[PDB]
């Protein structure tokens, strides 16, 4: 798998609405023109392999829809104006145009041509900039702006073409997507998330099955997600929870081999139709996130987005992660609000029976690997190797100070890996730790490095203290190791390589994003359990904007270290760890989420 796809086509931004109808006016043209010239100058869209635009068969079109409606909009092209908005009348906030059941259709085959080069490893992912959009569509009806339901389209005919079980739909629109969950509602095949704006039903479409409470029917319980805002002006720690509280651990456990997102960027801060405060930059955070999902197979579809002045911003930070460049670090996190924090409550409950990890107790080169001098590896071409009479003068003056060997090597490397990344990120095998992880983070915090994010795996009392608010640890250990100090976290059979993957969400990627640090610091031990470094490297590049420097002590470790670290996809785990293994980490949520509020998944209790 190589590349990503960018499917558009000018020709789906000639049809518009006719007439005045305050319900779909900001439903325009100029949202497809904008969001490609807005990848067009950040330099995005060229670097994007440009699969053509294809019409939808109506044997295709039939797969999600019926075909008395199906026949029914063939006849719209030759309907005249006076035709078309009685047509349009008998659906709910629609508009048809001559155009609009050609354009649809390109709307499905553009869709259907990026499953078909994502899934063929033409590419590793992809957006599809497509118009009208598709979640609102039912069996039978046009609803919302859409015509047909162009990823409910996917899945369907990923599940068809491709014999695939497990297919994650995200729709991070703000509008219920009603028309996904009526298709698959008794269907465990397709995982259908959606947060949407709700307000206690009083937002459009007023529908009580957009509430948690819609589980599923029949076979297809717990694969049906809802998590409804109540408030308007949710931020961004408002959406991140959402994602580490619900929607990554019933994702990683239900293992897809496919993630379709349904893209609606009026989730964003300065749409008219959402009224929220996230930042643009929040969605490249959201498509990070998804993509160890899936070795990374995901297929972007527009939805939604009406600022015109804002939506290329959002649009273009997808694309950007979905390139693998460096995701914007989120500053200002903290606590969501305390309707979020219900709202994850509550659904949470709600899926508790299903998804069991929800119960609660009663109330252009990017890396530089330096392995032991004299090894030479197969690197992925977007790596490097090996001090100077610069450095060497500094690894001199540290030599004589505080503490011969060969680690002054593994010291002049770290120290001119770290003068280069503040190039991307790093890796080096190390011979002694302390005096490596010492001399690594002191020359970090002095580079300078605002605050430092150190994960560490193995036992005993690393080489640094956490006193000052500049630093903050990451263990995982065999023993106890109690800890009293707020700025550290020490966590810890078979359940190892799958409950770290839950506390890894739930746990240490919340308290790593309010933390916003300059610079993550990973270190191993010799001692291994290596089916999930990958996983853990992976997520963090979210963070330091992707500087993160390792410190193997090497096995085949390294071969797999860089494997995240230069950008590769990630592989799947597989489809529930140890009660006592659990316990520990809600003695540590309880214990930190009084700092660090984005550990908490319920409201706080008034004292
Ligand atoms: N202010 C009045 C508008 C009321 N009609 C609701 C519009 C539905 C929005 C559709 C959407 O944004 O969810 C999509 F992604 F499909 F484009
Ligand atoms: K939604
Ligand atoms: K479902
Ligand atoms: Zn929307």
């Amino acid at each position: 798998a190589s590349g990503s796809a960018l499917i558009f086509d000018e020709e789906m931004s000639r049809y518009k609405l006719l007439w005045t109808d305050p319900a779909c006016e900001i439903e325009v043209p100029e949202r497809l023109t904008v969001s490609y010239e807005a990848l067009r100058t950040h330099g995005l869209a060229q670097r994007c392999k440009a699969v053509p635009v294809r019409q939808a068969t109506e044997q295709e079109i039939l797969l999600a829809h019926s075909e008395e409606y199906l026949e029914a909009v063939k006849q719209t092209p030759g309907m005249n104006v006076e035709e078309l908005m009685a047509f349009s009348k008998k659906y709910n906030d629609v508009y048809f145009h001559q155009n609009i059941y050609h354009c649809a259709k390109l709307a499905a085959g553009a869709t259907l041509q990026l499953v078909d080069s994502v899934m063929k490893r033409e590419v590793r992912n992809g957006m599809a900039l497509v118009r009208p959009p598709g979640h609102h569509s039912q069996r039978s009806a046009a609803n919302g702006f859409c015509v047909f339901n162009n990823v409910a389209f996917a899945a369907l005919y990923a599940k068809k073409n491709y014999n695939l079980n497990r297919i994650l739909i995200v729709d991070w629109d703000v509008h219920h997507g009603q028309g996904i969950q009526y298709c698959f509602e008794e269907d465990p095949s397709v995982l259908y998330f959606s947060w949407h704006r709700y307000e206690h039903q009083s937002f459009w479409p007023n529908l009580p099955e957009s509430d948690y409470s819609s589980v599923g029917k029949g076979k297809g319980s717990g694969f049906n997600i809802n998590l409804p805002w109540n408030k308007v002006g949710m931020t961004n720690s408002d959406y991140l929870a959402a994602f580490f509280h619900v929607l990554l651990p019933v994702a990683y456990e239900f293992d897809p081999e496919l993630v379709i997102v349904s893209a609606g960027f009026d989730s964003a801060i300065g749409d008219p139709e959402g009224e929220m405060c996230a930042l643009p930059e929040i969605f490249a955070h959201l498509t990070h996130l998804l993509m160890p999902l899936a070795a990374g197979k995901m297929c972007v579809v527009l939805e939604g987005g009406y600022n015109l002045t804002s939506l290329g911003q959002s649009v273009c930070q997808t694309v950007h992660s979905l390139l693998g460049d460096p995701t914007p670090r989120i500053s200002g996190l903290g606590t969501a609000c305390d309707s979020a924090l219900e709202s994850i409550q509550n659904v949470r409950n709600v899926q508790s029976s299903y998804w069991s990890s929800f119960k609660h107790l009663a109330q252009s080169v990017r890396t530089v690997v330096v392995p032991p001098p004299g090894v030479e590896l197969t690197l992925p071409k977007n790596c490097q190797h090996s001090i100077s009479e610069s450095t060497a003068k500094e690894v001199q003056r540290i030599r004589d100070k505080h503490f011969d060997q060969n680690i002054l090597r593994s010291l002049g490397n770290i120290i001119s890996v770290l003068d280069r990344m503040m190039v991307c990120n790093g890796c080096v095998v190390v011979s002694d730790l302390s005096v490596s992880v010492q001399c690594a983070l002191q020359h970090a915090l002095t580079e300078p490095a605002e605050r430092v994010l150190v994960v560490y795996v193995g036992d005993g009392e690393l080489p640094v203290k956490t006193n000052d608010g500049k630093v903050f640890l990451v263990q995982i250990c065999t023993k106890e190791t109690e800890d009293k100090c707020v700025n550290r976290l020490t966590l810890c059979g078979e359940s190892l390589t799958a409950g770290f993957m839950q506390a890894l969400l739930g746990l240490i990627l919340p308290v790593a994003y309010e933390f916003n640090p300059a610079l993550v610091l990973g270190i191993v031990e010799e001692t291994r359990l290596m089916r999930v470094w990958g996983h853990m490297t992976c997520l963090i590049q979210g963070l330091a904007r992707g500087r993160m420097l390792t410190l193997l002590q090497d096995k085949d470790l390294l071969e797999l270290t860089v494997s995240a670290l230069s950008g590769a996809s990630i592989s799947p785990l597989g489809p529930a760890p140890k009660p006592e293994d659990v316990e520990m980490m809600e003695k540590q949520r309880q214990r930190l989420q009084e700092r660090w509020g984005l550990l908490r998944c319920t409201v706080s209790e008034s004292w």
